[PDB]
RNA sequence: AUAUACCGCCAUCUUAACCCUGAUGAAGGCUACAAAGUACGUUAGGUCAAGGUGUAGCCC
């Protein structure tokens, strides 16, 4: 949601140019059209820090997934 | 004599594209503590005194 308490135009855009979306939905959201919601409370700050943690944490891991498995396929 | 011959000079008057919204209607698109917007003619004009080119008059 925007500061006006209305979607975001950036999930419109999205879902017109075909970019999958993951979203967190608070109870006054609307997750029709976000690819993978995450239904969740997104103004406490301890909320918000552990989505940051969470996604950061999977982002790293895959890169560096990626990275080892590309050395493995090298060296063999 | 003629600018009521022309110039020279003064003066008169006329006169692009793109992207969104509305159910893809005519149509619309902004808020910064930001909410779709970005890329010349005219005149029986004067002036031949600090300028010129012609044209006609008269020649017991
Ligand atoms: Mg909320
Ligand atoms: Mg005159």
């Amino acid at each position: 949601l925007n500061n006006i308490f209305e979607p975001h135009v950036a999930v419109r855009d999205a879902a017109k140019m075909n970019i999958p979306t993951v979203g967190i939905v608070d109870t006054n959201c609307n997750p029709c059209l976000i690819t993978y919601p995450v239904p969740g409370n997104d103004d406490s700050p301890l909320a918000v820090h552990l989505y940051c943690r969470l996604f950061q944490t999977a982002i790293t891991r895959a890169k560096e997934k990626r990275q080892q498995v590309e050395a493995l396929y090298r060296l063999q």
